[PDB]
RNA sequence: UCUCAUGGAGAGUUCGAUCCUGGCUCAGGAUGAACGCUGGCGGCAUGCUUAACACAUGCAAGUCGGACGGGAAGUGGUGUUUC
């Protein structure tokens, strides 16, 4: 049995005010399950609840979640550049 | 006495009576019918003949994304699919 790395993909939902994030989990054979589910900026804290989430779950190594709260950050910032 | 024929009826009224010419009237069918009285059901039909007179409202001709450029719904994104 080899080692395979469960690859995290970045997901959010475009409203007119607001923008959503959630995260998934892809294993090879296993697809893709769903990792987080949305939560809305401004309205919640997205990114601390999506890192909040990411350090609650252990098998999350430190790599694999700092860059997704780097893309996470960049679109964040991106909404509110708009 | 083979064959064809499945078809043609009258009545009252002019005269004191009659025969005739002659009109009127009636008995029969048919309705895209109307009105009156009365009206239980089913089957198949029919239903502005008058003003080609006016029209409130709603619907009666669209379809093709496999001609084509686009944008708008979502989706995580041009992998899916819709309008
Ligand atoms: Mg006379
Ligand atoms: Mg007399
Ligand atoms: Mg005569
Ligand atoms: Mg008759
Ligand atoms: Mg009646
Ligand atoms: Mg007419
Ligand atoms: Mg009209
Ligand atoms: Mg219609
Ligand atoms: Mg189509
Ligand atoms: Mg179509
Ligand atoms: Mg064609
Ligand atoms: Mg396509």
């Amino acid at each position: 049995k080899p080692m395979d790395k469960p690859r995290l993909v970045l997901k959010f939902i475009w409203m007119e005010k607001n923008i959503g994030l959630a995260l998934d989990q892809t294993i090879p054979g296993h697809g893709t399950v769903p990792l987080s589910p949305y939560y809305f900026w401004p309205r919640k804290d997205a990114w601390e609840e999506l890192k909040v989430l990411l350090e609650n779950k252990p098998w999350i190594s430190q790599k694999q979640m700092i860059i997704l709260l780097n893309q996470a950050t960049d679109i964040i910032n991106l909404w509110q550049q708009s």
